[PDB]
């Protein structure tokens, strides 16, 4: 009854995540200055730059060149030694209005309650007893392995460290009634960008010493787990200059590490009008509550829009055979008690409050007690 | 015991799938000269604009201003009147050659067979007896309804659609033993660009009468299947000047749309040594196999790796209850009949040809008998 899962978390200065990062500072700087604004902001970065591309409308006036190194900075990408400097890269902007096409078809004119999708699509909630967050412990484990390095990265403790990183995690588990129980950890990989003078064994003692044992359990932890430390054996290169990054290459790091399913859409650069975060976030928000409810252990949430179309086109519920409840009785609660009209979700997630940025790093679930992380009182 | 699910697709000249075509198009112009080229080619598009930004170290001599160009042709974009125009578009380049650091911990000075994994990730295979090509019908359905607007388009029946499209279809199931039973479409959406002179009438009937009767079996349609046809009301803006494409936004388009599960890793413009198109490709083939030999009725594959790592460091196989052998003894004859290495799936599933950007739209799987959809006999 025992199998493995894995899981994989980046830190904040993959280059992917600095899109997300780069992409909700964009839309945050809207936001304060326009609860309103329709944002839709793409980050592209490689060697020496930021590009943004999208729609923006909005009242704000905002320096993207100054948002943008901003948060590069907040990164620590603040020296050409380290492969990108929030000083002296290159800002590019290409951004338009939003299609008109678009908003006469989805928000102008209409009742803010009742405002349609900004677009089609499916998206997944999930939500997972086995751990207090409700979140796969895999990928848990992950986020705070990249966190721990940015942390003694930012402490000076390892100051060989730079921003680029990536983490991976094998559980070895149990079944449970549809339910699962972690066992122990098979296999850790961590990969971080380095300097040119520290070498492989003293980087191998630290990540094993200073960084897994300070985040992983050791009860998790024994003679048989496998350590894939610094594999590649030689990441000097990193951030852009390695690797090209966009906004929305990670949406299985920001949202359940392989568990539940995942409609495709991305979260970063974009407001609430836009179904794929804010749906998204509703449907987390009701898995978390039903099992927080005592409904069941593990859920899977789906729902679906039309573009213009206010209400979901469909609504299912898959619990794993967690629950004593029907699939279908589960739904009819669900349909008792939310109401997921992205017009009502942004009342409900306070999703024209710009704290974007915060969400673009380590998931955008499990942690902070945002507002779809408290779990609805439920009737029934 | 039924329930409601939903998948989408989405159009050849949708911004997401131009990008996801032009990296491949890159990808195999590469490969026609260079087998072994290593390529990692990003698309960015928006309004007048296709940029290349990535990673590629190869022998060839590629033209990309013609590369992309004759893609961008082939799509359908080529006058100004519709959007975007092939002749006339701004094609920038931000390409660099692979990273040392990374070239040294993967494929350097290693035997072929041998080479390590591209990257660390996860990656999953799923397949479904529910079709005889075994996928989901949601997105079967959904791939199919875009490939007639282009037939369409092409041959001049509708000659006001334009290239950029999307299409959802939402399938009432019955649950079957952990097998799903397609029972009857309960929804469908289509969007997709026109020109300013047809009005929504005459779309809207066109796209039931000519559209989806020669797509959808009548078996599955009845009175109450609801239709968002044009639900925008207008879409006379649309391929990248509507809507910034990025390579890799589309992913679950691609894959299972829904069903299943997700790693996060693109496919398009990468060559074989990244892991996150090469064992997702082996995942699907191991999926396929098990369901047409078989072993049960609907399984998902995970697979994971750790960058310059040739074995993968877990397999995993879910079989939803579909078969009366357990799971364990499923994994068992995985890995007894296939070697998951980067290095061997190249020559098992042929990946230096050039195909990728047949690839590139309705999907990687279920279609046109690539070597990941030819079942592997298996020995038990
Ligand atoms: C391995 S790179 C993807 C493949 C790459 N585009 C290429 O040209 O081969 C993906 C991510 O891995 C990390 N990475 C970059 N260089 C690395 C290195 N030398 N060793 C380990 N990981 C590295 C960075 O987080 C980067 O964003
Ligand atoms: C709705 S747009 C995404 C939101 C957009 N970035 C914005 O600024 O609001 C996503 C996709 O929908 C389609 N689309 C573009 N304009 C549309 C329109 N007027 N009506 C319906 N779908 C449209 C295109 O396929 C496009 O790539
Ligand atoms: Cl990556
Ligand atoms: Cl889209």
């Amino acid at each position: 009854g025992t199998f493995l899962f894995t899981s994989e978390s980046v830190g904040e200065g993959h280059p992917d995540k600095i899109c997300d990062q780069i992409s909700d500072a964009v839309l945050d700087a809207h936001l304060q200055q326009d609860p309103d604004a329709k944002v839709a902001c793409e980050t592209v970065a490689k060697t020496g730059m930021i590009l943004l591309a999208g729609e923006i409308t909005s009242r704000a006036a905002v320096d993207y060149q100054k948002v943008v190194r901003e948060a590069v900075k907040h990164i620590g990408y603040d020296d050409s030694s380290k492969g990108f400097d929030y000083k002296t890269c290159n800002v590019l902007v290409a951004l338009e209005q939003q299609s008109p096409d678009i908003a006469q078809g989805v928000h102008l004119d209409r009742n803010e309650e009742d405002i349609g999708a900004g677009d089609q699509g499916l998206m997944f909630g999930y939500a997972t007893d086995e751990t207090e967050e409700c979140m796969p412990l895999t990928i848990v484990l992950a986020h705070k392995l990249n966190a721990k390095l940015a942390e003694l990265r930012r402490n000076g403790t390892l100051p060989w460290l730079r921003p680029d990183s990536k983490t991976q995690v094998t559980v070895q588990y149990m079944q449970d009634r549809g339910a699962v129980l972690p066992i122990r950890v098979h296999t850790i990989v961590i990969s971080v960008q380095h300097d040119e003078e520290v070498c492989l064994d003293e980087m191998r003692d630290a990540l094993k010493e200073k960084v897994i044992k300070a985040v992983v359990p050791a009860k998790y932890l024994d003679e048989d787990t496998i350590y894939h430390l610094q594999p590649s054996g030689r990441f000097v290169i990193g951030g852009p200059q390695g690797d090209a990054g966009l906004t929305g290459r990670k949406i299985i790091v920001d949202t359940y590490g392989g568990w539940g399913a995942h409609g495709g859409g991305a979260f970063s650069g974009k407001d609430y009008t836009k179904v794929d975060r804010s749906a998204a976030y509703a449907a987390r928000w009701v898995a978390k509550s039903l099992v927080k409810g005592g409904l069941c252990r593990r859920v899977l949430v789906q729902v679906s829009y039309a573009i213009g179309v206010s209400h979901p086109l469909s609504i299912s519920i898959f619990h794993y055979g967690t629950s004593q409840k029907s699939e279908r009785e589960l739904l009819e609660i669900v349909k008792k008690n939310f109401d997921l009209r992205p017009g009502v979700i942004v009342r409900d997630l306070d999703l024209k409050k710009p704290i974007y940025q915060r969400t673009a790093a380590y998931g955008h679930f499990g942690r902070d007690s945002f507002p779809w992380e408290v779990p609805k009182k439920l009737k029934y």
